[PDB]
């Protein structure tokens, strides 16, 4: 799978592919890996259980309501329980989340990571996306969305675990 | 073992083989891997331990009266307990479950997948069935049962762990 | 990779995909895996080194020159050296070969194999192709070419090591 | 795969199944695992690679004329070359060979075994066949062929690597 | 070890050998592996701890008293706790149990399995017994007891972990 | 290590890094991984042992005069000797070689690959370079050298086994 | 370590060696592996950790006053706690225990074994002692102590983990 | 298997069992493991291939023809080639040989070994036989033959790879 | 990662790199691995998970107000909870902590080490930093910061898991 | 072991320790690892067999006799045979060699390597020496000899496989 | 096994034990591990296979006349042939050889070590002997033989693979 988040000219996005793999074969080819949150104010993507999602994203939503839209904090409070709560622990995944404020990754380890330029690329195709994204972001005037897209394709082209079904979620602000 | 589920015009099925393997020998040939649940309004097939399935399915019923029979919603709860709970957490199984609204997989990884056309193929012979089920569903006017059956047999021919004993539960909602 | 060969109504074919994989990434996406031999009378497909090919196919040609078009024999004489000659031994591959006479697989083990219905499906995507080919061949009037094609796609859809680039070599005779 | 050889009243047989397994999938179902050698005066069955068996049986014939058809004496030599020689030493196979004088196994370890009553059962399903073959040969007046066949099927039901396709070469010397 | 249960002409039995092995040597050669239960109305055999037995068989006895001789049910209720009760869980074994009603196996997994013809053959020698039992049961008029016996010998003859000390428990009803 | 080759407008390059890793430590940082061969008409880069590459490139030159500088044809032969020959067969290396006619990989598996646009990226950082190289070559008017260099650096940032020391051999045929 | 127990005419013994091994070196040579329990009416030997044995034996006593000294019955309870209980479950040891009614092994697998003639031989040198103990007990009028001792020494000669330091506890009930 | 050789009162013997094992099942139960050589003057036993035997024993005979009955030397000269001659090397076995002069073991390693008291016990059952042989030899007036026998039985009782079929070769001289 | 701590004349520092590695790729380059604790009177660096460190450091503060800021004494308590407590026990990290009284390591093994001269070097690049830090501290009048920095860079050059991004916290007590 | 070579102010050196290790213990503590060659003009150090040395150093000498003092070339010509000659191949070691011209490493791989600043540090203690050598070389006016020495000590202090016995070979020229 | 060599006042020895271990059992106790070579002017001991040692010592003698009995020079050659030659290269052994000029180890790695005071201790019990041998040679006026013997016994007490059977060859040159 491949999750790519970019941010340029008052525009932030998260894009993902839809391949779920089991062994050496494709189980499903259109898995929605990028949803929306906090009253369609906060976008996100992720790699993992379709249920682990529906549990981590709900909690995260409430964590914001307990920290007035302050993405970071709620994000900080999220990864917190995620490594503390006996049950919540078994949950495995990689949340990529971004609002107008900023964007970041969250690992079961409880880490809240802010990548070099809000550039995010998690998943087995992550680095190929990163490379292509970085390339575009430094040598062209393309848009945050055009980046993730093109970068995602590049990935799905290299990654045997990434396909060409996309699910993009933008966000404008300036 | 191979569990196959096809769905065509108010007709959804679930077919399974009946082999139980121990090491390299066949322990049982007529294992019933498909059954009805929730006042017959729900069909289900399972890969793995019988008693484990009995456990998981029973609880599934429980969750259905809890959510007025809403498959998914009632099913996601099960995708929960299964990984969160101490005991269930131990159970090893793959669930295929369908009703008139949709078909879907349920795994102990808190994952609830609903493949491309409600087409489901799980178990070691899973892909082979999917392969055949796909070809048929797209080049013939054959029905769900006809496909499920024909597909299951193809699986049984390829898969060393799937035999030709069948059990099919159908659901007509037309 | 996935090589599929079919034979129906005085028509035989060999179709292959074009993905070459290294680890978890695609090295090349358009590898020609199906050629032609013996003055464009004999068709073949293969899984392996581009050189192993241009060596095992050249030889095979000469073996036919030593056995008047008689496929099988040159094929037998081929797998013969392929398991004896000190050097030729290190060569690794899976040749699928078919003439108007018949079709068959050759392994470095020296085996000459004629599958059930001149139906061939080698490579990691082999069985998924077989499953879909078999389905079609038994439930529809489609053509040998149409089979291999459709079958190949089905494969590339399931197999993480098989793509959708094709290379088909037909043959007519009646 | 299972190779079985029963011997009763001037009637000696060798029955094998026809499954060839690759990983967990059936590659071929009609593999011929039994054949005649030395002007039909000798019958044989084999576990393993066909081309390897062909090679070994060829040499075995060689040794027979080389010893006036004396099974054992000609068979021990083969046990010799097999372990010693560079190439042959590589061949992976198990041999079951019979004539009117006796039945016997031949392995790459330069071992030439002749079981309790010329009762031979080699291959993954070997024992199960032996079990049934024993029971029959000691509680029924059934014939060699009848036992071999019945035993082989029992094997095919137990052994996940043995199917129900048969090839039986018989020999009458009565 | 080898446990064999058969059922013919209003007669059901369970027979076992007495070898306990530790590594590559015999610890004991006369282990009683087939006892009686529920006021000598229910017979059984088993593979495992001499204590695990004395705990599982006692419980099972009470489970019958809580389900009026209804073998199956008590059996169902048994395998239940066996995979639920924290303590009872560590118990490893394979109970074979049979009454006039029917016969079945119980695994730590909680499964209650009824084999094809009440034919039961658990333990490392299981399949060899099965093969010989099946053979006899289909080609001779021998008795349920004569079967298990002969079948058990066949096993102990093939199985390096099975000897020739028997412990048979019959049961008549018609 | 990363070797990258881009090709644009009569300009073809090959850029490599210069890190040599031993275990988890950097042994050398200025390894020259690219060089010229065949009267400067041919440029090459290599992953692996320097002495091995020197040996292989030497022979490659040999094959070139032996085939009037026809890359491929002279390159396939090398693919030959490499897998066959006793000594060469031992050499561990990956070759990237280009001239004005085409770019192509050369592996010890007697494989001669020529990627989608003569775009080559081998070595542990290979894909990442490919990713960025792809993105650039499709969204900017940058040159081969500009891409190769920029791609190589991206690789050097991602790949823990690739540094930022470069060596670039260019070729202009325009 | 080797614990041996022979029993002849109102004379039952238990002899053990005294080596404690760590890796390939001898840590202690005079380990006391045999001792008296329950007002001297009971002798015992143990393979494994001293403190673990002290723990297990103490509890064993406890169980004896609980069941009026009935060895077996009181011993089976111990075969219980040992595998059911959290703490004990961790203890690693093999118990040899005898009184005037019988001798018997006790393992953490809820197993209580009473070998052929009350002859017990446990520990890495166990078999060798059994072998010798058997020969002597069946071809000489020697006594328990004489056998146990002579057997233990034979063990000490064969077994690299058994030395010649002894500790014997005898019980005369004649 | 188990080979036991003893020597007492101008009598030397070699006794062996007849079990050949493959995995966890018995292939044959009456293998002759003790022969006779040098015009029935020299006795021997062995563990290994029936061919390795009929090659290492034939040679040994000729080595004696080259060293006037002098056992030891031919034995030395034997183990000599057995570790040098390119071919003879692959041979695997354990020859036990004894004449009126002395007795000794020979290993493919080329070693010639004379055990403590001409007492030999090779094979997986070796030590158990040694333990019992030693016991008898030191505490009873039994005969060399009686020893090997009784010892062999003791072995077959402990060793899962040793049965109770014997083959003894005595020798008288005084 | 490399954490280095040098201490010279009322000047104690702690420098860390900023690379976070996943597999063989760099996930983040500016990780802050050093920070202040306990009203800035205490500096600290950490190898491992950020959130884990946040957890451990916070508790460390807790322990300081508990022991009036006595580093060691307050630190030993932490060396406790860390291995005794259920949750903390799971945290994976290496702590480097200094104040004006002393520097010291803290590991989850209930270990509190204070190296030779308060010189600390932990993390995969640890030794290399120690090596350089040692040389400098003993052949130059350079300061703590100067050494820490220069040492860290040397580490960053040798260690494949350490980059050149720094974060230094100094403490002047002179 | 640890070999360190440095070059400063018309002075070059090679210094080594003297520990030879086998498992976890020291075999010898004063191994001479630095010699002299080519009529005491060329210095060298090495890691490996005392014989491999007295063979690779003798040869190297002759290679210089075949290339008028020209270090590099004889060095190239050396690593040449060292990777070709059937025998010489099995030789294992790491020669460090340096003349007034230059210094460099030679590996059985046939590589000739000239490190950054004629700075060499091979052996398990290699990097620690490099780190300390580099530090000194860049922050002090110390001499080549003084460097190698101090560096070597630093190594032996960190490296469990390096001691404090030295063997230095200097060289003056200007 | 332990081989020890002490040297004092024109008296040099070599003492070995006599245990041969197979798995965890003692195969022989009186193995002669020390002997004389070269007209008794040379004494040697060896760890490993007797036949291998015999072979190596034979060649060693060969080299001695070939070098006028110069230990080292004749010994290095042996270190040569040993690693280079096809057959010898297979031999698994460790050599301890002494004469009046010096003592020294000889390994298959073409290594010829001569410990600190001609003190040699090889074999699994090697170090322990070295330890005691060192202590004695530095706090007592005891002789070579006295130390060797006393050291060997200490080894025999510690090392599970060393017994107390000795063989000592001494040499007086005073």
């Amino acid at each position: 799978t491949t999750i790519v988040s970019v941010r340029r000219n008052g525009h932030v996005v998260i894009a993902g592919d839809g391949q779920a793999t089991l062994g050496n074969t494709v189980m499903k080819g259109n898995v929605k890996k990028v949803r929306r949150l906090y009253n369609d104010k906060v976008i996100a993507g992720f790699a993992g259980g379709t249920a682990d999602a529906f549990t981590l994203f709900e909690l995260f939503e409430r964590k914001l309501e307990m920290h007035q839209g302050h993405l970071v904090k709620a994000a900080v409070e999220l990864a917190k329980d995620w490594r503390t709560d006996r049950m919540l622990r078994k949950l495995e995944a990689l949340l990529a989340v971004a609002d107008e404020t900023a964007s970041l990754i969250i690992t079961g380890n409880g880490d809240v990571v802010q990548p070099e330029n809000d550039l995010i690329a998690i998943g087995s195709g992550g680095p190929y996306a990163q490379a292509a994204a970085r390339a575009l972001l430094e040598n062209t005037e393309l848009s945050a969305r055009e980046i993730a897209e093109k970068a995602l394709d590049i990935a799905g082209d290299i990654c045997i675990y990434t396909n060409h079904f996309h699910t993009i979620e933008e966000l404008s602000y300036k």
